DNA sequence: CGTCGCGACTCAGCGACTCTTAATCGAAGGTTAACACGATGTTTCCCGCCTGTCAAGGGGCTAAGGGC
């Protein structure tokens, strides 16, 4: 599930890096963190394996 | 005196609704251009009309006490 979240984050970073230039760019400014923690939250929030 | 030109034929094949009956505990995670007038509501007081106090005054009715 973290690999799925990382694939989503990679898609987001690929969609966002085309707009923001890489030369003189603020570090880690295009990498998102919502789908990273959202995947583990769903895994521990309402997953069938983490049900109880 | 054979077949094939030309026709149906039923056979396959492909899609598709339910999972008893009561019950063991409540919610549940992300997606990230910038600005501008305008017309459109939102929210405060402010007087208008009116509603509700208790009081003041009084009289009128009821009743109780005293005298013949």
């Amino acid at each position: 599930q973290y690999r799925v979240g990382l694939l989503r984050m990679e898609r987001a970073i690929k969609e966002r890096m085309s707009s923001v230039d890489i030369d003189t760019v603020m570090p880690h400014d295009l990498i998102n963190a919502k789908p990273a923690a959202a995947a583990v939250r769903e895994f521990f929030g309402s997953s069938q394996l983490s049900q109880f």
